[PDB]
């Protein structure tokens, strides 16, 4: 019982992307850019329509870093979250009435203002590796446990 999602990270060699959410899920914490995979399409081709719609970033080639499956406790259905990097962008970010994008410096990643299992995964994507991970959550601010281990072949 899992549903796939995707999440884009545009990290360049000093500084990352991130989008502040205004509203529905994930509201005011920043985060990459993402969101649910469509029938018939793939996860990647899923991956670049969401960087679009939420930053309006073109991306062509990106790269997979990563698989992390969300638990909420008593909700049945499972996060199969798709990460994904790119260094290589075109276009300017685009604040909307959906999302606010900001650049961060790779020391100033704003931490205490995101989910709370990005501080165990980005600096792992930070040095350019790759992971399986699994999170189970009480609400959204509490990790009850979890898993993390790196991979050659996500
Ligand atoms: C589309 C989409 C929405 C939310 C997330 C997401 N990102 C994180 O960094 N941590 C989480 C923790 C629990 C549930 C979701 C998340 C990813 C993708």
């Amino acid at each position: 019982a899992s549903r796939l999602y995707t999440l884009v990270l545009v990290l360049q060699p000093q500084r990352v992307l991130l989008g502040m959410k205004k509203r529905g899920f994930g509201a005011g914490r920043w985060n990459g850019f993402g969101g649910k995979v469509q029938e018939g399409e793939t996860i990647e081709d899923g991956a670049r329509r969401e960087l679009q719609e939420e930053s309006g970033l073109t991306v062509d080639a990106l790269h997979k870093v990563g698989q992390i499956v969300f638990e909420f406790v008593g909700e049945p259905e499972l996060m199969d979250v798709h990460v994904f990097c790119t260094d290589s962008i075109q276009g300017t970010p685009v604040e909307s009435d959906e999302m606010r994008p900001c650049w961060f410096q790779l020391d100033q990643i704003p931490f205490k203002d995101m989910w709370p299992d990005d501080s165990y995964w980005f600096p792992l994507l930070l040095q350019k590796k790759k992971f399986h991970g699994y999170f189970k959550f009480q609400g959204q601010d509490t990790i009850l446990d979890y898993t993390l281990r790196e991979v050659d072949t996500v």
